[PDB]
């Protein structure tokens, strides 16, 4: 019982709706829908409806949508407002599921695919769809089943069927070891001719419609190749029932390059995994390749094989099928541990949007707020356009580039929902205006006070203090149950460890699992049943409470993402509630509170440390300021610590009881002066920084904006065994530079600032001997193959040709004719290799497709014409000496008078 929705779409006048009845049945129905929408009434009746500033309303019920819609164009042309829920989507949604929906994650049908598609180049457009589709691996959430359909006879290569025996063995038994919990889970159908193949995978679609479709990159490559596949070889008809309805929209996206298309399937969910893992993992990462993240979550990665993917069908079908399951997997193992489907779950069900809205912050909160003011017959306001006006940013300090010794850094809560629900902005609580003075007037507390009656940004905006705000309440509402889910996992998290403690050694009985909560602290006496409990009742309350703590995470993530969605939606103009006043206010109010608490963070330790206008604060960005200890250490002297942990200790102690108490007296006193509603900027302790004591490191050292290194032992209370290097925007990840440069300009940057001067000179020197013994792969940089039709000039570079671009045409110029190399595309990732001068490929550098090896062909004449010395130069040296001498060191030791002289020692 308890009926919850799967997808819901408008086609002309009815709705169209995929749903889980009260016997748990899935089942499709087609409402004819009639809206309600709302018009300004002077109040000459009595009326249940206000707006958000209190003007009363009237209901409009139409026969159906479209009549709505024109009743909306009307009212707009003549001038009036036309109020009330204009997706008719969320307002069948909010009417059907008028209450708050539980939903059965057992009933829904989750879909993750991935294709494999054979092209002599590598790289098939989806658009064209020109080639075979020769793998599908489909898995089913219902069935827990891999459904694999393998093509044997392509224009490109017949092939023998896949072998599941020689898929479960160890590599070294030549097998691709595809795990034993998935080994018997395979139902893997070969396949005489691809239109075998794709009619079953449409039939097997039909029977087995995914309610959300998800997998790696799905949206961009996999679910339009087979669109256009199936419409190229079928026609469009066939094509369209992968739509539960028939109905299907092609969209072409225009991106900072050429365009590419993406397929809207009505009556389905698509949740590309990358997009949800973007959006949701709130980690920054210098690749989104499935390859890497998989490596990044789970300490492995997709299976590994000789040669181009391209020709991994024809060389190795075994691997090739493998390799396609196995990538499916990986999927669902980030999805095991991550929880993005089931969060993407619980937001739409908590916002009542189709599921692939939460990719939206300003559909989900329309949905929200829309819900929440229909309980208080509220009417929601006509959504007005807006100009795209650029308004300021986070304030992000111009560091001095050097070496810093001693780092402590601090950071705001959550600052911008922080600052809304402090300064009291909603589009109906502003209140005025007031005279403004230049943003430094206002740091420095100089500006005389805005409002003595309303709460104030340093925008010159006033806000009533009184009155309670949409926008400040809704996101009150979710921080609050952040809070509350956050203590159910802790409480999960605690009894989980409890019953870790009975499972040491527990009693030889025969009993149940008991039934508790796991959501709080176990009571005294469950304690007291617990240890008098079988092995195999306590697992299957641990299983129980860690299920209980995964909910809990997941609940309080999306809370979080809810949060900073609201947050983000303010500066959106096509928000329903958007004002460049209140956008501007939440962004000013930021850039002040930073630079005021840098004030106050440089007077107080000024006065504690006895120094005349000393800059502490080094750094900041958005809500983080960074506090050079450096002075506090001399003024208690270095040689008094005893250990590494016993200063770290000092700063932890100092920036608890000394300046934390400081920093809030700082924003009190701020927030007085704005007059704003409560206090809530609150900054405390993020990490401590330096380097190991009696070491000679550096600690760390910036270069610029957001590049930086720390060396870092704490962080938030919690001390590292090992030092953990923090490292910002120096290039150690960028996919351009070479993978064992990488590793080595991490090197580089450790010594620094973990061993000095002398160990970062060794090291150099050392990998610049072990350079020209390293495989040439791991030290050529890697470029995008983009626009090069444009600088292709017969054969030859044109005016402004592009580095990479130039490698490139001497590639293709050195392949041409012979139709057996692995040839480059448009818009794919190249290795780049300089040349020596006067070489035989007649220009300075070459570029071939990443992950492939140059052909045989001209593989050692490549090699031979290498030019070691520009290659070091430009990937490594370069880089390293903006970092040595930003941190004023040298990596190559300066000449000495001593040089000449046979020491026996140093
Ligand atoms: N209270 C409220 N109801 C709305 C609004 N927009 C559309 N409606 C619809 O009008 C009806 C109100 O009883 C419901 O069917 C709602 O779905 C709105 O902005 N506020």
């Amino acid at each position: 019982m308890k009926e919850f929705y799967l997808t819901v779409e408008q086609i002309g006048d009815s709705i169209f709706e995929r749903y889980i009845d009260s016997n748990g049945r899935e089942r499709t129905r087609e409402v004819e829908y009639k809206p309600s929408l709302f018009a300004h009434c002077p109040e000459s009746q009595a009326t249940k409806y206000f707006d958000i500033y209190g003007k009363p309303c009237t209901r409009k019920l139409f026969a159906n949508m479209r009549d709505a819609s024109q009743w909306i164009k009307r009212m707009e042309d003549i001038g009036l407002e036309a109020l009330g829920m204009d997706d008719f989507k969320l307002a069948y949604l909010s009417d059907t599921y008028n209450y708050e929906i539980k939903y059965d994650h057992t009933k829904i049908r989750v879909a993750n695919f991935d294709i494999e598609v054979t092209s002599p180049d590598g790289f098939p457009e989806p658009s064209q769809a020109k080639h075979p589709i020769d793998a599908i691996t489909h898995y089913d959430s219902i069935d827990d089943r891999f459904y694999v359909f393998d093509l044997l006879n392509s224009p490109y290569g017949n092939v023998e069927e896949w072998s599941i025996e020689i898929a479960a063995k160890l590599q070294e038994q030549g097998g691709d070891e595809v795990p034993s919990e998935i080994i018997d889970k395979i139902i893997y159908m070969p396949f005489d001719n691809e239109k075998e193949l794709l009619m079953e995978y449409l039939n097997f679609w039909q029977q087995k419609t995914p309610v959300i479709l998800t997998g790696w990159n799905v949206e961009s490559f996999d679910i339009p190749y087979v669109y256009n596949r199936i419409k190229n070889i079928f026609g469009e008809s066939t094509a369209k029932r992968l739509s539960p309805h028939r109905k299907t929209r092609v969209k072409v996206i225009e991106n900072m390059y050429g365009s590419r298309e993406i397929i809207t399937l009505f009556g389905i969910s698509v949740l590309d995994y990358i997009d949800l893992y973007k959006k949701f993992s709130f980690t920054n990462q210098p690749s989104y390749s499935l390859d890497y993240i998989s490596e990044f979550e789970l300490n492995v990665g997709k299976l590994k094989y000789d040669g181009p993917i391209s020709k991994l069908r024809e060389s190795n079908h075994q691997r090739y099928i493998s390799y396609n399951i196995i990538d499916v997997y990986r999927v669902l193992q980030i999805d095991a541990k991550r929880q993005f489907i089931n969060l993407s779950l619980d937001m739409g069900y908590y916002a009542k949007i189709q599921i692939q809205s939460v990719f939206s912050p300003i559909k989900t909160w329309d949905a929200i707020i829309f819900n929440s003011l229909k309980e208080q017959n509220k009417v929601i306001p006509q959504g007005r356009s807006h100009p795209v006006q650029p308004y300021p940013g986070a304030f992000v300090k111009e560091p001095i580039p050097n070496r810093y010794k001693y780092v402590m850094s601090f950071d705001l809560t959550s600052l911008y929902p922080s600052i809304i629900r402090q300064v009291n902005i909603s589009p109906e609580t502003i209140a005025g205006t007031f005279k403004v003075a230049p943003l430094h007037d206002y740091i420095n507390a100089v500006a005389e006070r805005p409002s003595d009656v309303y709460s104030c940004s340093p925008n010159g905006m006033m806000y009533y203090k009184d009155r309670d705000g949409v926008v400040p309440t809704e996101i009150t509402k979710v921080f609050n149950q952040r809070k509350e889910h956050k203590g159910y996992m802790l409480a999960a998290q605690r009894n989980g460890e409890i019953i870790k403690e009975a499972l040491h050694n527990p009693n030889l009985s025969v009993d149940e699992p008991l039934d508790v909560d796991y959501r709080f602290d176990f009571s005294d006496e469950i304690k007291e049943k617990i240890k008098k409990l079988s092995a195999k009742s306590l697992n299957e309350m641990l299983f129980r409470a860690q299920r209980t703590e995964v909910a809990g995470m997941t609940a309080q993530i999306n809370r979080k993402a809810l949060i900073n969605g609201l947050a983000g939606a303010l500066g959106n103009v096509w928000f329903r509630y958007y004002d460049l006043r209140n956008a501007t206010a939440i962004t000013t109010f930021g850039q002040m509170a930073l630079q005021w608490i840098e004030r106050k963070v440089n007077e107080y330790l000024n006065e504690v440390c006895g120094t005349e206008g000393e800059a502490f604060v080094l750094y900041g960005d958005t809500d983080s300021i960074y506090v050079s200890a450096d002075k506090i250490i001399d003024k208690v002297g270095e040689s008094k610590f005893r250990d590494t942990n016993h200063w770290v200790d000092f700063l932890d102690k100092f920036a608890r009881e000394r300046m934390e108490p400081a920093i809030d007296r700082g924003f009190r006193e701020m927030c007085e002066y704005m007059n704003n509603k409560q206090h809530l900027m609150f900054m405390d302790r993020e990490a401590i920084a330096g380097p190991p004591l009696g070491s000679k490191g550096i600690g760390g050292f910036w270069t610029g904006k957001k590049r930086y290194a720390l060396n870092v032992w704490d962080m938030e209370g919690t001390r590292y065994a090992e030092p953990k290097l923090k490292i910002m925007g120096l290039e150690t990840q960028k996919s351009s530079t070479p993978k064992a440069v990488q590793k080595a300009l991490k090197e580089c940057i450790r010594r620094m600032l973990q061993e000095g001067e002398e160990s970062l000179q060794e090291y150099f020197k050392e990998f610049e001997k072990e350079f020209r013994q390293l495989n040439y792969i791991s030290i050529a940089s890697v470029s995008s193959a983009n626009n090069i039709a444009k600088y292709d000039v017969g054969g030859f570079p044109g005016p402004k040709c592009p580095f990479h671009i130039r490698g490139i045409l001497t590639y293709n110029r050195a392949i041409k004719g012979n139709i057996d190399a692995p040839q480059v595309v448009e818009g794919e990732k190249v290795y780049v290799l300089p040349l020596r001068e006067g070489n035989p490929f007649g220009d300075k550098c070459i570029a071939w497709p990443s992950g492939t090896e140059i052909t045989d062909l001209i593989k050692d004449d490549v090699l031979h014409w290498m030019d070691y010395t520009v290659l070091l130069e430009k990937t490594f040296i370069k880089p390293l000496e903006g970092f040595t001498s930003a941190a004023k060191l040298d990596y190559e030791k300066k000449a000495s008078l001593f040089d000449m002289f046979d020491f026996h020692h140093h």
